[PDB]
């Protein structure tokens, strides 16, 4: 392919003649994005070029992490490859790596704010966050920091989840275990972003917002009540667990009291997301067979992952082999075909 170079974003973008009219539409996560048009196939797509990919092993097995990551993905609520490319000729001159996706206009934040959405639109969104966590999940791939800034959606409300598996970022949506930086945690602590992303959706409030972690901590007894001893132990800092016993007794509220006017199911599956032990919180595969969604559950349309190996993460290589692997996977990616679905 011909290659043309573009200024964007205050620096030099390398990309085929294929991809046209870039337009920037924000940062991702290590690299910047834009929209561009597909003359190959006449869809919209998003460029990010990572920014700086192999400055330093941090940046070098980040590098391969996601690009291997999103060579994985195969779902259709989950951001994937369309192509990955550099303008380098060989490895000795590779430093630059671009990802290829759909193009999503939105975030999250961008439907939630300047309309009520119906319960109907609610849990089509939810649903949709749900069947993508389900999948990652079910390839021991967890987000951890999931919330509506990295949920991307399209025009007609198609969301996928970005930036899982991977400056002041909000933490109100952080599962407390997180948040506090607990001993272990699971997959669920995604359910718990699902819970308070939901919630602002019903409510157009946000559910937890914390000055700083200890208000936040406060904000969320609150409404769930106070932990008993057993999720102490789960806290190696004992200052921090003496705090929370310190506190004052709180029982959990009535949820039904809390999001007044909401559909009762969807109140209930609030109920069941917004739990502290995150061994009883429910499961997105649980979750999807909830009541809530019923007009939208589908048995045959909620796939699994296929397996994903991700022995490299326990290794330490050199950052001319995380180079090279990662040249190694630009080479042998195989782009999908344009219509990958059938009807039902
Ligand atoms: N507009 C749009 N459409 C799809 C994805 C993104 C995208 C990517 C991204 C990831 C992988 C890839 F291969 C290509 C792009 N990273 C961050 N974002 C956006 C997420 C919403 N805020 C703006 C940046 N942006
Ligand atoms: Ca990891
Ligand atoms: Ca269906
Ligand atoms: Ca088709
Ligand atoms: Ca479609
Ligand atoms: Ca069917
Ligand atoms: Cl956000
Ligand atoms: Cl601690």
């Amino acid at each position: 392919p011909t290659f043309y170079r573009q200024e964007l974003n205050k620096t030099i973008w390398e990309v085929p003649e294929r991809y046209q009219n870039l337009s920037p539409v924000g940062s991702g996560a290590y690299g910047s994005v834009c929209a561009a048009f597909d003359t190959k196939t006449g869809h919209r797509v998003a460029v990010k070029k990572l920014s700086r990919p192999f400055q330093s092993i941090i940046h070098a097995k980040r590098t391969y992490r996601e690009l291997r990551l999103l060579k994985h993905m195969k779902h259709e609520n989950v951001i994937g490859l369309l192509d990955v490319f550099t303008p380098a000729r060989s490895l000795e001159e590779f430093n630059d790596v671009y990802l290829v996706t759909h193009l999503m206009g939105a975030d999250l934040n961008n439907i939630v704010k300047c309309q009520k959405l119906t319960d109907d639109h609610v849990q089509f969104l939810i649903y949709q966050i749900l069947r993508g966590l389900k999948y990652i999940h079910s390839a021991d791939i967890i987000h951890r920091d999931l919330k509506p800034s990295n949920l991307a959606v399209n025009e007609d409300s198609e969301l996928k989840i970005l930036d899982f598996g991977l400056y002041v970022a909000t933490r109100w949506y952080r599962a407390p275990e997180i948040m506090l930086n607990w001993m272990h945690y699971n997959q669920t602590v995604d359910i718990w972003s699902v819970g308070c992303i939901m919630a602002e959706l019903l409510t157009g409030r946000t559910l937890f917002p914390g000055t700083d972690h200890i208000d936040q901590l406060k904000l969320i007894l609150r409404l769930v009540g106070t932990p008993g001893a057993e999720l102490l132990k789960k806290i190696s800092s004992e200052s921090a667990r003496n705090y929370i016993q310190s506190l004052a007794q709180m029982p959990k509220m009535n949820f039904a009291n809390v999001f007044i006017g909401a559909n009762p199911l969807a109140v209930d599956l609030l109920e069941k997301m917004l739990v502290l032990d995150s061994d009883k919180r429910i499961t997105a595969a649980q979750a999807l067979a909830h009541a809530y969604f019923a007009q939208y559950h589908d048995p045959d349309d909620e796939p699994v992952a296929d397996p994903y190996d991700q022995s490299f993460e326990s290794r330490d290589l050199l950052i001319d082999e995380w180079k090279s692997l990662t040249y190694d996977e630009v080479i042998s990616f195989v782009p999908p075909p344009l219509d990958q679905e059938e009807m039902e």
